[PDB]
């Protein structure tokens, strides 16, 4: 897990993207779907994006982007406690959306990126190293989750 003074550089980090949660949850997505074309296949209600400038243009993947990094953040202001929030997660994702694990791993890697496009030398590598934990926190628990259901088996 993290330290406390690890889990204080997080949240002084997601307070940042809270000033625009909207446009860090768009920015992320967006990451995610270019650099990872096949995680676009899984959304219906995305899939009709052709290109980048479609999805910049979508109000429904920014409304989308924030149910996204509300429901992350809700669990990151858990240090770790969040047995609650994260299990039904897992296991929403797990059966009805199909997602393999390696989903995650491409979003953790995806907010690192946005964070320095958006924060440029202000994501010191101190809050990269807290902010890394925690995902690779919240990967390693939704992937036992995971692992109970039998991943995509
Ligand atoms: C989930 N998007």
């Amino acid at each position: 897990g993290l330290s406390d003074g690890e889990w204080q550089q997080v949240l002084n980090v997601w307070g940042k993207v809270e000033a625009d949660i909207a446009g860090h949850g768009q920015e992320v997505l967006i990451r995610l779907f270019t650099g990872h074309p096949e995680t676009l296949e899984k959304f219906d209600k995305f899939k009709h994006l052709k290109t980048e400038a479609e999805m910049k243009a979508s109000e429904d993947l920014k409304k989308h982007g924030t149910v996204v990094l509300t429901a992350l953040g809700g669990i990151l202001k858990k240090k770790g406690h969040h047995e609650a929030e994260l299990k039904p997660l897992a296991q929403s994702h797990a059966t009805k959306h199909k997602i393999p694990i390696k989903y995650l791993e491409f979003i953790s890697d995806a907010i690192i990126h946005v964070l320095h496009s958006k924060h440029p030398g202000d994501f010191g590598a101190d809050a990269q190293g807290a902010m890394t934990k925690a995902l690779e926190l919240f990967r390693n628990d939704i992937a036992a989750k995971y692992k109970e259901l039998g991943f995509q088996g």
